[PDB]
């Protein structure tokens, strides 16, 4: 296959046994205002607030977001946090206190203009027509990419659209 | 709880029906050199190569990587791509042809120096101290000391990758 080590210099297979059980747990973005951020990730994207971790000594709050049923999460706060950090595919949205009130705060950089680096996260939806119609109805900002309230890029795709691209 | 909508202005919960089954599928980084990036994510982190997509009209290759048994994936290349895009928690590592040789390539920006923005990805390991001894053995660069229950290592482009175990998290939270 085109994914084989012979076709991909540097690819190491099989994974070392010491790594088995590692999970890709989070992607962290710095965010200006938790009110706008919470509304975007929870209302527009459908994620749940898995955990809010205030870190007073660092003047910051971590909002852990993801696609989970929090009605069945552990009720004990410590065990709910441990549960959160066992879940793959979360967002860590970091609010440094005061950015939302500082008239000199210049904004966070999204990686897609110089200096370039970070690209985007991407969400698999059921149907790109339905998803985009609904985003328009909610007043979402479009760059297929939408933008969160700090300007980070969020790619949207469905499996039928992927199949059509791969087939050309 | 401290995650309640009453305690968190802007929180819209539970999710809208239309978002049923949405998944957080990928985190995309631009990478200078696919051989270095494949070795880091596959050897150091233990990710697999789920899919390689050459896009010749954009002079780029997409390397999709994550924690999966790729021996379980479809053999049909089209179906294997579709399988990839139904897996949560992947990396999309984007190689623009020529950055690996260009003598004036300035590097990719990791978000943690001005102008700041993007932070990191993070990996839950079995045992931070065990993981870090092994990272050391593989010549991995560290951003901070393994202490206070977390560290960051750097990928070949300089992106930060947090490392923690659940005992580390529990210790942090209990303070
Ligand atoms: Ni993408
Ligand atoms: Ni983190």
């Amino acid at each position: 296959s085109k994914e084989s080590p012979a076709n991909n210099p540097g690819l190491h297979t099989p994974p070392d046994e010491a790594t088995k059980g590692y999970i890709m747990q989070q992607t962290m973005f710095r965010i200006k205002d938790p009110k706008r951020t919470l509304e975007f990730y929870s209302r527009v994207l459908g994620m749940s607030l898995l955990n809010k971790v205030d870190v007073p000594y660092m003047k910051m709050t971590l909002y852990m977001m993801g696609y989970e049923d929090v009605s069945s999460a552990p009720s004990d706060p410590v065990e709910k946090t441990i549960w959160t950090f066992g879940r793959p595919a979360t967002m860590e949205l970091t609010h440094f206190w005061g950015t939302e009130n500082d008239p000199e705060f210049k904004g966070y950089h999204n990686g897609n203009s110089e200096p370039i680096g970070f690209g985007h996260i991407g969400i698999t939806v059921d149907d790109m027509y339905k998803a985009c119609e609904r985003f328009e109805s909610l007043g979402v900002e479009f760059v297929t990419f939408i933008k969160d309230p700090d300007g980070y890029w969020i790619e949207i795709f469905d499996l039928n659209g992927i199949r059509a691209i791969v087939n050309t």
